[PDB]
């Protein structure tokens, strides 16, 4: 019986590749009859709901995790306790890992640990020869050992490695099929060694070749943006870009996806994200339904009580007729807003300054956690401070980014409303329409950032 | 569209034929329209719920035939299918009937000043849902159409325990809307609070699954089911050596339109093909059927069954020890043993003449044993000792002055391998079975002395 999962680390947004790996497990599992788990490996708990909210939103789902349970739990690693060291002492005691402070003798050894020294569990890896991969969809994969890496099983803090908890775990689980992305591919002889030093049935692997740009690059925020949250608020539809993500992978439905599913019918070249065949399909998906279908979705994605009675107040005070109020407003609708640089000569920033002020800005709100209105504010704040300027040098360029205008309703509020990711985005993109940053200049101000609370 | 059915068995004791029964039928409305079954467990009562009943219904319904989709051993996309694992869902929702004048905290009247100040000062209190009292209430039931409830016949409704637990009625209603489950069947029993459902859901404004609530087995003489007069336990039947696929075709021919298999019985399932009145539950009836299951197979399926059922290793040799210091040869092992495979065991009333107590002390010695061993959950030699022997202490009586009765009930015979050991290995449905037949021999237990015992039942440890 098949049993497919996914381990997110609940460290931030869940991206598009995180979804595409998630269906290619969630279609393997139902395609067999089988079970579909997902395993948090821990991070923070907000980040784990941010997980569970996106992936449903997009309609995939898992048999057992840790909000709807199941029998071979717990489903958190901050919830199976001492089970790792547990497996790694073992590792340690059959000499297949060691203590590292490398050296060897078993007197000093026992002496420092007495005395609590710092300490890691390496594995022990074949220095010479060749590993053979047994990959579901490219055959026989021949990476040589020499390469590969050492391996901590057990930090200085008692805390598994993400390599060793997910071993430990998939075996505890009863993981019959690794479906995992090709990045992971250069390690997976540490995986096989490791499942042979402790005896145990090793998992049928796949690996999945990677998503590309158009450009033939791998994808990243900077050339399209990552996060599911944002193609949620940009107004697609889940079920055009899970439709999507499926045509990438081998017009449809999840329930039809997974009946016409086959590993075999998948590329062995990265599969393309092109936005402009997403928008196509997305509009596809729009205009065939009913109009009452339509309606409700554009009131969950933003015509819905909650989210204008947030904007209300700020617009109530700045119109004179309620016909003033949609070109005041419109910005909290619009996905991106309409670029002018000229909105950007500011009074004594010059503008090399003027992109790096937005630079770190963006950068800070990229790394922001919590999306709220005086964490936003502190993180600007920080920059300008640590740029000797005020922050009432800093929020005029705020103001075009966001709104599309010079003046508007309060900036910090919009921002708070709009959320993290379409804030991020309209920055990104004024940032860009006044020439980005130079390879030079991001390592230079990188060193700034650094430096920034 | 995808149809969705439940059964939500409380974890406390053994199943009954009524939970297989309506088991089978949300099973197969569910399977009839290619949507999903699920079991979910709610431990409301935390207090009288545990995981080895909970691990006894799942036993029960998958030993006959019963399967479900989504439940606590299987998992599922919508779970966690046990309550005491859902969180504070409860709360939330019971807070939202408050806010929104729907339901109403209760310690009497309410001034938003005074029920503050007790809620402050952490003050016992409990969650009561507002139900109508003129006028009545149509309940669209999918077997008899719209039936009419009067509101005058709502007796008030609490929604959340001031053990802070949700009453079972909040949950369930809870639960099948987070679960997703369109269409509900249950016992009749649970009509006459339907008008609360529905006006549960209006309150949410949530969308009301379909309603059917199905007609009670019956006694042949057309009591309502019950332990006094046929056995209720799934369990009993399997040890009786009953085999589950005619239990369950039994269950079948009960509920609608006599030899047929579960995958033929969802075939061949209509809703509209079940009767309005008591199906009859008739052991004779469900002795014939078994037996033709039992002549129509291989001799080899046959003697497999009788295997699994009691001719094995590990119930053959629980019995040796006892059995290997009691024959001088082989064959008097049939006669000193066979109690330990025949169900029943033959009765005789004098050998229930006990020494020093009179024929009404005799009946009332084995009500309250029986009793307290009907209530006794981890069916173990040291716990059935120690309810005989607290049942005995609180007459003033000695263990050993009970000992002699329970040897003929439970071996027939006056002597025998040690009858507490032979229990234990019985196990508490064939144990109690005995029990109870040797005290329906004896006379039972009238209307009075039931009355009058059961106080002193309830005094016991």
């Amino acid at each position: 019986t098949v049993r497919t999962r996914i381990a997110p680390s609940p460290t931030g947004d869940p991206h598009v590749g995180t979804a595409y790996i998630a269906l290619f497990n969630l279609c393997f599992a139902r395609q067999h009859g089988g079970q579909f788990i997902l395993r948090i490996e821990d991070s923070t708990r907000e980040s784990e709901q941010q997980i569970y909210d996106a992936l449903r939103w997009l309609g995939i789902e898992w048999d057992e995790g840790p909000d709807v349970g199941g029998p071979h739990g717990p489903y958190r690693q901050s919830e199976r306790g001492h089970i790792y060291k547990k497996y790694s002492d073992e590792l340690v005691e059959k000499g297949h890992a060691f203590t590292c402070f490398m050296h060897l003798p078993k007197d000093e050894v026992q002496r420092r640990l007495a005395a609590g020294e710092s300490h890691v569990t390496r594995m022990k890896v074949p220095t010479e020869g060749v590993c053979v991969v047994p990959d579901m969809l490219r055959g026989d994969v021949e990476i040589p050992w020499d390469r590969m890496d050492m391996q901590v099983l057990m930090k200085a803090d008692g805390l598994p490695t993400y390599f060793l908890a997910n071993v430990v775990d998939d075996h505890l689980m009863g993981i019959t099929h690794v479906l995992r992305g090709e990045e992971w591919l250069p390690s997976a002889p540490k995986l096989i060694k490791l499942y042979e030093y402790f005896g145990w049935e090793q998992p049928q692997l796949c690996y999945m070749p990677l998503l590309r740009n158009p450009d033939k690059s791998k994808l990243s925020k900077r050339k399209n943006p990552t996060s599911i949250t944002f193609y949620e608020r940009m107004g697609y539809l889940p079920q055009a870009l899970l439709n999507y993500l499926g045509r990438m992978g081998w017009k449809f439905t999840l329930a039809e996806m997974i009946e016409h599913f086959d590993l075999s019918r998948v590329s062995l070249g990265g599969p393309i994200f092109d936005l402009e065949k997403l928008s196509w399909l997305n509009g596809q998906w729009i205009r065939e339904q009913s109009v009452e279908e339509f309606a409700r979705e554009v009131q969950k994605w933003a015509l819905n009580p909650e989210y204008l009675m947030k904007i209300a107040p700020h617009v109530q005070g700045r119109v004179e007729n309620f016909s003033q109020i949609a070109p005041l407003a419109g910005f909290f609708f619009s996905g991106g807003v309409p670029l002018d640089a000229s909105l950007f000569e500011h009074k004594k920033l010059d503008p090399t300054q003027v992109r790096q002020v937005l630079q770190l800005v963006l950068w800070k709100l990229e790394s922001l956690r919590q999306w709220e209105k005086e964490r936003i504010t502190g993180c600007i704040q920080a920059v300008a401070e640590h740029l000797q300027l005020k922050l009432r040098d800093v929020m005029p360029l705020m103001f075009p980014a966001i709104t599309g205008h010079a003046s508007s309703v309060s900036v910090l509020d919009a921002m708070e409303i709009l959320g993290a990711d379409l804030s991020r985005y309209r920055l990104r993109q004024a940032l860009e329409l006044l020439g980005g940053a130079s390879k030079k200049e991001t390592k230079e101000w990188e060193k700034i950032r650094d430096a920034i609370p």
